[PDB]
This record gives structure tokens, C-alpha cells and sequence, in this order.
């Protein structure tokens, strides 16, 4: 159905490089590009999957859990989210055998 999740991660929605701020009543991460950049606030014990400094794809998940993959198509394209549909589906059923 292509619904966007509950436990929604949070994608990067162009070319960056990320620094992590973690003050005790805000967790906020910055993406920041050669140009300009955002900043993506989010509670504090969401799990990461950026290694502060590291270099990231727009549209490649910054905290973990699913993708909504709307966020996904607009940021890298219908290849792109045609991958994440068709593997995440398959996880399930080979989870089953």
C-alpha cells in the first residue's frame, strides 16, 4: 500500500556530511553540504546509523527503521524506492522460508 510507517526513520534529502549534537533536552544532527544545509531534530535515544563526519546520499537513512518510501522516491528516484519496495518485501518471506 505504500503507507508511510509508524517507526519512520529519517532520510538525508541531499549530499552532506553529518555532526551530531546532543545537549541533554535536544539531539539535533546536522547534514551540512558544501552550499547550505538542514538540521534534523528527533528524540534523544533514537538510534543512529551515522557516524559523526561520515559522508551520506540523499536519501540514505540517517536514524534507523523503515523508510517511507515517498520521502525515498522524491530524494533519489523511482529506481531507487523500486529497490527498497522489492527487497523489503522479500525479507518478510524469506524470514518465513
Amino acid at each position: 500500500e505504500a503507507r508511510r510507517p509508524k517507526a519512520k526513520a529519517v532520510i538525508s534529502e541531499i549530499d552532506g556530511v553529518v555532526r551530531i549534537e546532543e545537549t541533554e533536552e535536544k539531539l539535533s544532527v546536522f547534514v551540512e553540504s558544501e552550499g547550505f544545509s538542514k538540521e534534523y531534530k528527533l528524540p534523544k535515544e533514537a538510534r543512529l546509523l551515522v557516524k559523526d563526519g561520515d559522508y551520506v546520499e540523499a536519501g540514505q537513512p540517517l536514524t534507523r527503521g523503515a523508510i517511507d518510501p515517498h520521502q525515498l522516491l522524491e530524494a533519489k528516484g523511482p529506481e531507487a524506492v523500486e529497490r527498497y519496495l522489492v527487497e523489503e518485501i522479500q525479507k518478510v518471506y524469506r524470514a518465513q522460508g
